[PDB]
């Protein structure tokens, strides 16, 4: 029997760029998909969250449309890769809420990558395990995603984000100041626009003739159709913000880091179209109760968003939030104070 830890991820800054192959500022977080697993003829998994075992046969990697397609997609991707694995029985829980925004779907997949490298022996590179898990949400269970939560839950290390450039893959880790905590703040709101977001940014990059996003400037998008513009206008504001918040952090100067976060929320809000009132009304409330800046992080559409607060005030800040919150919106919302952690492990 083996138990594999795989954290959920928080991103910092540096979203909605890594599909267009622009700079992105993720860490691990300590919130957890738990894997206790062994050997076994065909696969078989009880997940605490469902409460309900699944299972399938080695032989069957058809789609069922439920949660075992995520176990599915990652046997599939390791027969295309040509490896051999068997079956696994456990259990699947874990404190990382599930469709939070906070990343459930790479935790749980690299988790379960992570259980049969251990198991099987496959010693497998740490950038395997993230194209595998990416290639298995994408082309099993078919959700268009970029590369930010992977990477993140396999290169998480404790006490730093990571500064990834997406178009080359290379990464430093960049320490995250002491005493500043990460407030996440899940809407309690659980695709189709960020398909559309990710079609358009693709189609604007073959316009101008680029490859990335990182070799674009604020010059060029006059080139591009007024919708197209417009998005691509804060991805290329983005950018520049993440390599602003490297120099900031390389410096310790959380407060600049904070000011830009904030600008990069309302940048999505209004220029992006990706936030919601939900959000809005966090990211505000947050920045007046002292956060040095708050932000949506993932997707948007409603999922979670951070606030940068001091390590003895994020207690009281979640709290009064919350409650002013639960007044104003329906939604089973929570908080958690989390911190950067190590990525996926035994
Ligand atoms: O930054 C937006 C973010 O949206 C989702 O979380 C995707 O899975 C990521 O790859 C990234 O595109």
């Amino acid at each position: 029997m083996i138990k594999v830890k795989s954290p959920g991820r928080v991103n910092l800054i540096g979203e909605h760029t890594d599909y267009t192959y622009g700079y992105v500022m993720p860490m691990a977080i300590n919130l957890y998909t738990k894997i206790e697993a062994e050997k076994h003829g065909e696969v078989i998994l009880y997940s605490e969250h469902f409460g309900e075992e699944r299972k399938f046969s080695l032989n069957d990697l058809r789609k069922e449309n439920s949660w075992i397609d995520y176990v599915k997609g990652i046997f599939w991707v390791l027969k295309e890769s040509d490896y051999e694995v068997g079956g696994i029985k456990g259990r699947v829980s874990g404190n990382l809420p599930l469709g939070a925004g906070l990343s459930s779907s790479a935790s749980f997949e690299v988790g379960i990558l992570e259980t049969l490298d251990k198991l099987y022996n496959l010693k497998l590179d740490s950038l395997s395990k993230v194209l595998l898990a990416k290639k298995a949400e994408n082309e099993f269970v078919g959700v268009p995603c970029g590369i930010l939560d992977q990477f993140a839950v396999v290169f998480g290390r404790e006490g730093n984000v990571i500064f990834l450039d997406t178009h080359t893959l290379d990464y430093e880790y960049i320490p995250f100041p002491k005493d500043v905590s990460i407030l996440v703040f899940y809407t309690g709101v659980r695709s189709s626009e960020y398909a559309e977001r990710k079609h358009i940014a693709e189609e604007s990059l073959k316009i101008l003739g680029k490859g990335s996003s990182k070799e674009v400037r604020e010059g060029e998008l006059s080139k591009l159709p007024p919708l197209h513009r417009k998005f691509f206008g804060y991805i290329v504001r983005e950018n520049a913000r993440v390599l602003e918040v490297r120099d900031a952090l390389k410096e310790g100067n959380v407060e600049e880091v904070g000011k830009i976060l904030t600008t990069a929320h309302w940048d999505l809000a209004k220029n992006y179209e990706v936030s919601c009132k939900e959000l809005d009304f966090f990211v505000e409330r947050a920045l007046k109760l002292g956060a040095y800046g708050a932000r949506l992080t993932g997707a948007g559409f409603g999922g979670s968003a951070i606030a940068l607060v001091d390590k003895e005030d994020a207690e009281t800040i979640g709290e009064e939030i919350l409650r002013e919150y639960l007044k104003r919106f329906p939604w089973k919302a929570r908080h958690f104070i989390v911190e950067p952690s190590d990525g996926v492990g035994i």
